């Protein structure tokens, strides 16, 4: 395992609990977050996945997006509003996928991390639901971001 | 659980960074504290500045590590102190605290490491002895360039 390797799902709520606005500014967030990120063929991959009533990959691990911080952070800004049902399970389920299945060759050691972000209002599917305990039995890392 | 975390952020002060760039970084981590779970059972946080020497600001124990909004008006104060680059003791000292000093027993959950520099001096992050010591102990080092 080196400096500045990681896998990160970015799991971003679009749902109707959200609204336009607080989503505007977790993708606000969200670019300025992977602009300082190591992000590169060996350091950091990103994914990134939306979800509401469905879940939506925006990109996965193999992704020219996920090794090029520049191509991630100006996509990031343009990921549409979604607003229906908060379908968290799912979204979760989605980047444990990503993460264990879709890793680029020559991660294996690599850690797996889901960063979660939302309003902070109700977000506790994260500390919750069977999903979020599956990932953390297989060794990924869930956080979720609270941005308001 | 989701949310539990030791980080030790690891703030760089040094001539080469400048204050301007100073306290971007102190505005950047004052709001990547603000949206961290940060709480007891949550998220802990300590932090140390560096230049010629180590500046421990908090390390786990301290009420900071456990509340967001102690945490983040005490970076924002955080004094820019010129001098030379010492990542090697900065780093030793992150070590310290995450592996010898958590609060209990959070002996098992994820330690980070996350420095912040100018985008530049990221090259000792990777190579010196004390990073490579916390990540043969399963600690994670992440370097975010802000700037």
């Amino acid at each position: 395992m080196g400096t500045n390797q990681l896998d990160i799902c970015f799991l971003i709520d679009s749902s109707g609990s959200i609204g336009i606005q607080n989503f505007r500014l977790v993708k606000q967030f969200l670019h300025t977050f992977l602009m300082v990120l190591p992000i590169g063929p060996e350091e950091v991959n990103n994914a990134v996945v939306t979800y509401s009533t469905d879940v939506h990959l925006q990109w996965d691990l193999q992704s020219p997006n996920a090794v090029d911080k520049q191509l991630a952070a100006h996509a990031v800004l343009d990921m549409p509003y979604k607003k229906g049902s908060t379908n968290t399970s799912d979204g979760l389920k989605a980047c444990k996928q990503i993460l264990f299945t879709g890793s680029r060759p020559g991660r294996e050691h690599v850690p797996k991390l889901v960063i979660g972000m939302t309003d902070g209002e109700s977000d506790s599917d994260f500390r919750t639901v069977r999903a979020a305990k599956e990932i953390r039995e297989l060794g990924g890392i869930v956080t979720v971001l609270a941005v308001g």
